[PDB]
């Protein structure tokens, strides 16, 4: 494959049409009041919509180069959000808004090198002013309350949230399934989580939620990296006439018995989907067993000579249900015995004793939480099965800002938080000139997201900033009612986190393009 | 296939257009503060990079001619690396300082056959100089010292490798394996190794290494050439239903049963692969055996009637681990009975009784080595997954940079040991003129690797250089900090070889296109 | 299929563009500092070379017309080498010289059918000034002369080959194997060759030597052409599981046998190769009974009723070795019984009684020679396998210039002989003043190769040329060097043979196409 490669402006040029149209598309969806836009389907009537990520997923340019400006923000958009659970939007208007200027500075001869430092400081500090300015969010008050304004000033969902936390704790692991009649209701089973997605995007069967949901299917616990298909099929054969689900845990899977499944599932006979085993080497040993426990599940061991081939359901694990996304499995209501689940936590319990290390002691400590500490669950009660779902959405969304303002606080919305600490340091200097201009770049850019809003509300961007410069605190313009004041009281607010988050990834790729020389693709 | 032909000019023009392009486009990543490149990924998000390494593999141009020009440069850096474990950018980037000089002279009107002449002398000359400048590296304090540097500042890894070679030797085998925990292990076993790759690149499994890491595979040893694919049924399928990869070691592999196996693996069933057998005539005879031994494996001679298809596991050698590379094979652990192995031993030391010849009492000897000289291996101990495979990494790096190290010493890593060596022999000059302008380019072109980094950071290029040359010895620029003095002693170095090497290689592929009249290729 | 057709002059510069192509990118690596062409590779990396017959081997132009003028060229050329084991380029470069002039000449006016007779005559009495050159080479010593420098220097080679024609005699049959260790070793052993080439050139599986070499394979001895397939499957099956190789020997083979066989081994599972029989006729019965002796084999006739589908491994026969070329076989080491071969002499010998004619007697007589006198093997030792191989490469390379040297003497190599024998009848004269031309160019033609290799090494033409005619005999000079002398005590000749057949294929094909009035071929 022959490529063609652009170099300094000509490839920095591309690079930024490319990213402004990705941000001149989204950008215009951002406020409480955004504007839609129109994604054609192939089949059908359009889609017409305001959601950012919506419309990002869908850009692509002809033009490469163009076209790679454009993923490669999307790329760290996206980041953002799933690090955060939202900005996936803003980071994006921030993006440009560095880039843009940024990129013409280098262009107008000053050197690249300082204008990202200069940046790079501007944001640092900005960070720092970010955390200062947050609002603590620890008590079940705090908690319920961010809860039911980011569920859209729903009180109920705010307090279920808030109780929630309240019973498995803040790093409780909860979740959240259908209801099955119109009560809401929380229930805490054994269950566990671990960071480990997926071998397979294929394997998701909620596109919306770009994950995995699957009804009480059986669960495998191997011990080796499962490459060909073989060991499967009498278990695999099994679980097929057994009408189920399956998920699998081992060292990892070879296409050939991966390719295989993705595509068994992917419009298949039997569907089932699997992932990693968590922790490496010594530590996994355990790890799976504790699972093995919790699902009364059985584990081929190799260094017991049980083979795959040699296993029946008897020996497989069992949950009522079981969700894994991009990098997180997590599993609810294991049929393990209360006798055997608690059994073995005193057996683990024990051999904290050692406490020959505050990693091991740490380490005992952990899988005594995933294992003892069991999985939160909860049922959006609903009359309508539209109004049902929907609400589950919501809650859901919650529940993240919540999680995250538990972690970071949280701070002013309207983008509000961000003109703040803009206006803040605003002398902040650097030693090239060069980096001086970096920095109001940075800041500058970051005035992005509120003069946006005012813009697609119809209202004047300049007049509203600059009156929310004016006053202090978390005192802004709330577009939504066109009423200054209080963006935080006013129930207007970004956890710290994500707004953070927002930020240095928009920073990130900006600078990376502001020192990228070449480019390289296939031609056309 | 008709093929398009060009001359002089013509022909260096487009052999100077394609490496260009090349070094344009490698060089920007060369400094520790260099700048970033996008490689465009057919799936997805883009790449972004500064590995120049990676960024050169991209590498392949439209015009032919052109893109010959660049895959000969391509070709000749990687053979840098892979003679010295880096340098692969730092070789093209004076592959084109040379190249560009030297060929406008060609085309001004002056002899090509001198200026090449006149470089060679120059590097020749450089080379020795290198020599001077070279600072030895032996006790394990030197040692540790170089590996805990280019393990960046990593003290525990510049001893683990001291450690190592203190076990084994300087000479000694030394790998790297994952940890099972977070401890480093540092055991000495049973192995060996040989220079045979592999006869096919679609064996390897680790990409970005190039490598073939199989799993205590079975292990064969024939003792024929391999053509048809028969013979193997028996065995190829009993080492199918063990579920365990295979190692194969004998005269060759035909495609009939070569090019089978390739695709039986690249996304095939039963993956393994299979290499040449070491030595030559009456040499391998006994080499394979030693192998065996070791492996506890039979060897399978047809003069003794013995065949393949005629042949069980009980024939097969193991070892828990064994990779091989471009060119290079090495297995871990053999599970031949120590009473076999050491017994084996006793055998060959006797045998070296007959000491005819210092070349049959120096092979005898050697493969006395190879098998009761055993193989040392290391276990990267980590927290984190990332981290343990990240610090892994890091290792195989240092190691390297190590051996070279031990091998010819180290000098100033900024490119600077190239400044000094060139502002040393300024004077030297060259019978025919066009000799002396030989020389010059040469020379001149040594500055390249400085420059550009100086340039990469946006500092002034011309202005560092030039206080370089002033002082003298170790003394340089420290791009990193922006401060100027004892390159090694501030950590900063480069092991002999490499630089050497490098240089070398850019030298030769430039005098060849210098002397270079035609070019042949395909049409478009 | 339409062709196109040009006349005279059309047709006349269309072979001339097409011809200099071909010579001046294969010229351009004549000298011992010539310079390199880039043979671009479809898979990877392009190929640099210095080697004219590579150079040659991949041309082939766009314009039919032109590409024939080239190929036309190639393949005299080829020939050349083919009847004398070098030249092959030099050949191309005094083509082109003649062509260029005369083919001007004729486009001036003058006349064709004379100035190819012009020419003629030129070579015809520098053929002679040649023998009068030439320098005999017979003595033992001598022999090793020419061999070590053709060898490049290396006495041990010359020694050998001087041994090796010492033992089978001057016309003996010597042949070459790589070395089981380190030293060389010459052994003579029942085994014969005779004139008869491969009947596919996909049987070659040494593909830089166009030779096919096979290891110890059985040997077919039929009597009639195989035409079907059929009559082999019992044997050809047998050998397909005794898993060595097969030769066989008979009338000839049908596309039916044959192209199946072709495909059945490139890429095949039994791999073996088959070639005419010696001798026509009344000959041939008694021949093929020679070479089933000598290996042990069964002669199949059909004038025995004995067909091939009856016929077992009892009755084919047996050499350790055997290789075939282009258009010659031999076999070594024949597993027949010296009682056997011994015996069958006794028989010849007496038959030689009748004396019945000088072609009988001599005829019987030869036979004698190739079964009784065996074929002398030598096994290039070395130390590495690179070596090894690499030395046995140039020992083939000298033995042919001494076989040559010893049929017809040898002379200065540095294209000096033909500028000797150039200067010396320049007088020389033609009927038509049109054949005083001829015979101009013809000479100035010889000045070609020397002219060109100053050319190359960067020196003056014009200049050396004219001191290298001041002096006489093989006074000459030395490009390596640049210092005159005596190129044979220099160590720089030419089997006389090939120089002439060099120049006599030149001149043949330029007076070839000097009197080619029209051209044919397909369309575009």
């Amino acid at each position: 494959a022959a490529k063609d490669v652009k170099f300094g402006n000509d490839a920095r040029v591309k690079m930024l049409r490319g990213v402004n149209v990705l941000a001149d598309a989204v950008k215009v969806t951002l406020g409480p009041k955004g504007r839609n836009v129109v994604l054609d389907k192939s089949f059908g009537a359009p889609t017409i919509t305001k959601d950012g990520v919506s419309v990002a997923r869908e850009i692509e340019l002809e033009d490469k180069f163009e076209n790679m400006g454009a993923q490669m923000v999307k790329e760290v958009a996206s980041k953002a959000n799933d690090a955060a659970g939202d900005g996936t939007t803003t980071a994006t208007v921030l993006a440009q808004a560095i880039i843009t200027e940024g990129l013409k500075a280098v262009a107008a001869g000053m050197n690249p090198m300082d204008l990202k430092r200069g940046i790079d400081k501007a944001v640092t500090a900005a960070v720092e002013e970010l955390k200062a300015l947050s609002v603590p969010c620890s008590d079940s008050k705090a908690i319920a309350q961010v809860g039911t304004i980011s569920a859209n000033s729903d009180e109920t969902v705010g307090k279920l949230i808030a109780e929630a936390m309240d019973k498995v704790g803040k790093e409780g692991v909860i979740t959240v399934e259908d209801g099955t009649g119109l009560q809401d209701e929380l229930d805490v089973v054994e269950g566990m989580q671990f960071d480990r997605g997926y071998l397979s995007p294929y394997f998701i069967n909620k596109p919306e939620t770009g994950a995995v949901e699957l009804e009480s299917p059986f669960i495998l616990l191997a011990d080796k990296k499962i490459s060909n298909i073989r060991e499967m099929l009498p278990v695999l054969e099994a679980v097929a006439k057994a009408g189920k689900p399956l998920l699998i845990i081992a060292e990892d899977v070879e296409g050939e018995a991966l390719a295989t499944l993705v595509v068994n599932t992917m419009r298949g006979i039997v569907k089932v989907a699997a992932v990693k085993a968590p922790g490496f080497g010594d530590r996994r040993k355990a790890m799976l067993q504790d699972i093995a426990t919790l699902t009364g599940g059985t584990v081929i061991s190799e260094e017991i000579g049980m083979e795959l081939e040699k296993a029946t359901l008897e020996d497989l694990g069992q949950a009522k249900r079981v969700v894994i996304n991009k990098d997180t499995t997590t599993i609810i209501d294991g049929v393990g015995e209360e006798a055997a689940i608690q059994g073995r936590v005193a057996q683990i319990r024990q051999q904290i004793e050692e406490a020959t290390s505050d990693y091991d002691r740490e380490k005992l400590q952990e899988r005594v939480a995933k294992l003892a500490g069991g999985v939160a669950v909860i049922k959006v009660g609903a009359a309508t099965e539209v109004e049902m779902k929907e609400k589950k959405a919501r809650v859901e969304d919650a529940l993240h800002a919540t999680r995250a303002a538990v972690e970071e606080g949280v701070v002013a919305g309207g983008g509000v938080a961000l003109i703040r600490v803009a206006s803040k340091l605003a002398d902040l200097r650097g030693q090239n000139e060069d980096q001086n201009v970096g920095i109001k770049v940075a800041l500058r850019a970051m005035e992005a997201p509120l003069r946006q809003i005012v813009l697609n509300c119809g209202e004047e961007p300049s007049v509203v900033a600059n009156t929310v410069k004016g006053g202090d605190g978390n005192y802004g313009y709330n577009a939504a009612t066109e009423e200054y004041g209080n963006m935080i009281d006013m129930g207007i607010l970004d956890p710290t986190k994500v707004t953070r988050s927002a930020l240095q990834y928009a920073a990130s790729v900006a600078g990376l393009m502001i020192t990228t020389e070449c480019m390289v693709t296939d031609l056309p």
